């Protein structure tokens, strides 16, 4: 009900992988010019472009892309290089990838877009860039979690404000009928609850088991949120 990740977010190692992770642009060039395999995959399915993007080496990223590295390559769990750049708040890497036609709402095997990933990590900067590149702020991951549901679960206040400002649905429900305020209330995230209430969220909506956010917060023993919702309603 509260989960959107199946496992975690998440030999075969070649010299291109190592130089790309270390951001050594000249060596990557040399390895490429001598025939090295630009799309070699590790045991987990990582390409050199994954390694450069996960580590934030934007000029290695740019060089790899310019040389035809496949930006659609995904790991065993479905992470593309865009997902890994978002994981590390690597804005310029995200810029280069989107500039080379990377799909903004590419999904992993848990159905997460890069925006889901930035929300999960609380990366305000890449969140804003993805939203400006028409990332869908209501994209549905595993169990119907939108990026706003994720930011509310993880207590990402700046991210949630960004998503709300860009049209994330305050009333969207997961597959158990949890609204964002249900999620934030169950998790004891008092300031998130107040931001949703301030942005029009109904404290009275019920989940499929018939519980309000107040009922969920009390079930979870969240003293601060229980007091707040009692003050706001009673």
């Amino acid at each position: 009900g509260m989960n959107y990740l199946r496992y975690s977010l998440e030999n075969g190692i070649t010299p291109l992988h190592v130089a790309s992770k270390r951001g050594n642009t000249n060596m990557v060039k040399l390895l490429l010019d001598r025939g090295g395999q630009i799309d070699a995959k590790t045991r987990d399915g990582l390409t050199p472009l994954h390694c450069a993007a996960r580590s934030g080496h934007d000029q290695v990223v740019e060089l790899l892309l310019e040389r035809g590295a496949p930006l659609l390559a995904r790991t065993k769990n479905g992470l593309s290089p865009l997902h890994m750049a978002a994981q590390g708040d690597h804005v310029e890497c995200v810029k280069h990838l989107l500039q080379h036609k990377a799909p903004v709402d590419d999904v992993t095997l848990d159905y997460l877009t890069a925006l889901h990933v930035a929300a999960h990590c609380g990366h305000y900067r890449v969140t804003k860039l993805l939203l400006d590149k028409r990332a869908n702020p209501n994209a549905r991951a595993l169990n119907g979690f939108t990026p706003l549901h994720i930011a509310c679960k993880k207590n990402r206040i700046k991210v949630m404000e960004l998503l709300v400002k860009y049209g994330a649905s305050i009333q969207a429900i997961t597959e158990s009928g949890l609204t964002p305020i249900h999620v934030a209330a169950f998790m004891g995230h008092l300031n998130i609850v107040l931001l949703l209430l301030q942005n029009g969220a109904s404290p009275d909506v019920t989940n499929i088991r018939g519980e309000t956010a107040l009922h969920m917060a009390a079930r979870a023993g969240q003293v601060e949120v229980v007091r707040c919702l009692k003050v706001v309603t009673e």
